[PDB]
């Protein structure tokens, strides 16, 4: 259990603003539609019976949700969701951690041309060319933290993490906004 806490998650991002009377937008936005109780459980995106078939189980425009309707809100095809400024060249990956568990983390970042007012899918993605992957990494203080290197890019992208365990079927899912603007 755990979600992004550098670039910090979409879902902690609003848990973060106070989940009862958001501050952006957007967060409002989610709230409308999927309500509070999804920012409570930032922690558990998850689906129990992944065993690395993430493509074939999450629908596009399900991948914020990893289709599950509790956390809907967060697939909103928003121009304004909070983004963490970043920039091309090595980033340490910071991943929040409730619950360790054996596994592998990859970190997938949007290509040239993304367009965050549509709806999120896996060929938004450039899934070839992972950002940054972790194995077995040792949890401290509550965080994995690992590195990789974000490619150049020119304005607002999206990274989606995926954590699958190694001891279990079961994977959690993070997308966290960024801008190289
Ligand atoms: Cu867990
Ligand atoms: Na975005």
């Amino acid at each position: 259990h755990g979600s992004m806490g550098d670039p910090v998650s979409r879902v902690s991002q609003c848990h973060a603003e106070g989940p009862e009377n958001p501050k952006s937008a957007a967060c409002r936005a989610a709230v409308a539609a999927g309500g509070t109780q999804a920012l409570y459980d930032w922690n558990g995106i998850r689906i129990g019976n992944a065993a690395g078939k993430h493509q074939e189980l999450i629908p596009d425009g399900r991948l914020c949700s990893a289709n599950d309707p509790a956390f809907k809100g967060l697939d909103l095809a928003r121009a304004d969701w909070p983004a963490t400024g970043v920039s091309s060249g090595s980033y340490t990956f910071k991943y929040r951690v409730t619950a360790p568990h054996k596994g592998t983390f990859k970190v997938y970042l949007t290509k040239p041309g993304y367009d965050p007012s549509k709806p999120l899918g896996w060929g938004d993605l450039d899934l070839s060319a992972p950002v940054a992957t972790s194995t077995d990494p040792v949890a401290s203080g509550g965080f994995y933290t690992f590195s990789g290197t974000l490619p150049e890019r020119s304005g607002k992208h999206l990274l989606y993490a995926v954590w699958q365990r190694s001891d279990s079927p079961e994977a959690f899912y993070s997308c966290s906004d960024v801008t190289f603007g």
